[PDB]
């Protein structure tokens, strides 16, 4: 019969109660800027789909990073400009300055507002238990908001959580896989880097929501408190649902399917095993107890579950127990 529908349990339908050019990004048209503004200074990365650079403003001398993206798809770089504006100004969201057309690629560049980060396999190695807690609210705070506003990122992950630690200032970026939530929508399952994927996607279920990015806020907080960066290092996709289910167990993934009538890859049939649930004590160890409590494990249980309905919503995680001890603004 196919596989039985979900849809988020939170912010539902948001998005059809809007008028539909918040989210119709497929007729924004584009405000274009001076690209002459800009000087690039230097490079700082290379992804799929575009390339990062720091820059100037040399009209007031402000530092910026410029995001030179690469042909692609108009539908993909409308959608990602459309999103940065509809989320502009949101807690830790960051802040698109300015778009531009790059003369040598020929396509969008775009803007951001410049943050001093330190980079996360340095930074993590140094986080109390008071500035993992602290960094993780941070990030909840950008989550819940672009969940209210009816977008999911998609691609959570450390890469993506620019810090500076110096000044304990957080933005969540790239937002090149963000996407709508329609109710009902299938999506595709090719999103998030391999070791944050949701077990929705690595089952090949179309059908998920929010709740995708509350799995990968867990993936990381795994890594933090356990100082295992990644904590579920799988060498394929495949390989990566067998790591997963290594920790959470193959009764509970069996009874996820089951509940979505969800059929496995075959593939999985010589590769799965059988495994019981693994009691967190078993990754704690005299390096990483001081970042483990009673609090982060239950947070972490709630976040890491197979059943993308049962995960915490960012707006549960902000009330956990977890963050009693953070002050906030
Ligand atoms: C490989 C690859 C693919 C996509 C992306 N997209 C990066 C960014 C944005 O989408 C938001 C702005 C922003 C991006 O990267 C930044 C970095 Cl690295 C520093 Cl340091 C910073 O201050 C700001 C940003 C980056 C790298």
């Amino acid at each position: 019969s196919g596989p039985v529908p979900s849809r988020a349990r939170v912010y539902t339908d948001v998005n059809t109660h809007r008028p539909r050019e918040y989210w119709d990004y497929e007729s924004h048209v584009v405000e274009w800027g001076n690209q002459d503004d800009y000087q690039l200074v230097r490079k700082l990365g290379r992804g799929k789909y575009s390339e990062v650079f720091e820059a100037i403003n040399i009209t007031n001398n402000e530092k910026v990073v410029v995001k030179i993206l690469k042909p692609v798809k108009k539908k993909k770089i409308k959608r990602e400009i459309k999103i940065l504006e509809n989320l502009r100004g949101g807690p830790n969201i960051i802040t698109l300055a300015d778009i531009v057309k790059d003369p040598v690629s020929r396509t969008p560049a775009l803007v951001f507002e410049h943050v001093n980060n330190t980079d996360f396999k340095q930074l993590y190695q140094t986080l109390t238990d008071y500035d993992i807690r602290f960094y993780m609210y941070e990030i909840l705070k950008a989550l819940d908001y672009c969940h209210s506003m009816g977008i999911m990122h998609r691609d959570v992950k450390p890469h993506n959580v620019m810090i500076d630690h110096e000044h304990r200032k957080l933005r969540l970026i790239d937002w090149g896989l963000a996407e709508f939530y329609h109710p009902g929508q299938e999506y595709n399952v090719r999103v998030a880097s391999r070791y944050f994927k949701g077990p929705e996607l690595l089952v090949d279920y179309q059908m998920y929501d929010y709740s995708l990015d509350m799995w990968s806020l867990g993936c990381m907080l795994a890594s933090m408190i356990f100082r295992k960066e990644p904590f579920f290092h799988g060498h394929d996709n495949y390989d990566q649902l067998v790591r997963i289910a290594k920790v959470l167990g193959t009764e509970d993934l069996y009874d996820y399917i089951d509940k979505y009538n969800i059929e496995l890859d075959p593939r999985f049939n010589d590769i799965l095993g059988r495994h019981s649930r693994k009691r967190w004590e078993r990754f704690v160890h005299s390096e990483n107890q001081h970042l483990v409590s009673p609090e982060a494990l239950d947070f972490l249980d709630k976040l890491l579950r197979y059943d993308h309905q049962s995960r915490l919503t960012a707006r549960e995680a902000m009330e956990h127990p977890y963050f009693y001890t953070v002050v906030k603004d």
